[PDB]
């Protein structure tokens, strides 16, 4: 479908923590070392309500956001790894 509950996003160096939203009812994620000097945020989001990509865009402005592959487990696990993990992971809200 278009619009979807479960998104998987980075944010390339971002400018500060997330937050949980009204409309999001988990967000997992964590701080990675990226190439090139980059870092960024690798998370996880449900939404309350299906969303659409705009929607998810609006949200968390910067971020490229991916409808979530894989299961629940592997998308909160590949937005906890420690692989590149510089700080986190912070979980919010309730899965």
């Amino acid at each position: 479908a278009r619009q979807v509950i479960c998104w998987c996003f980075t944010l390339n160096n971002p400018l500060s923590p997330l937050s949980l939203h009204d409309s999001m009812k988990y967000l997992v994620y964590q701080t990675e070392q990226g190439e090139a000097g980059n870092i960024h945020f690798q998370g996880y989001i449900e939404m309350k309500k299906r969303t659409s990509l705009a929607g998810m865009k609006k949200l968390i402005p910067g971020a490229h956001f991916e409808k979530r592959r894989g299961t629940q487990g592997e998308a909160r696990a590949y937005s906890m790894k420690e692989d590149t993990r510089l700080e986190g992971p912070w979980e919010y809200g309730e899965l």
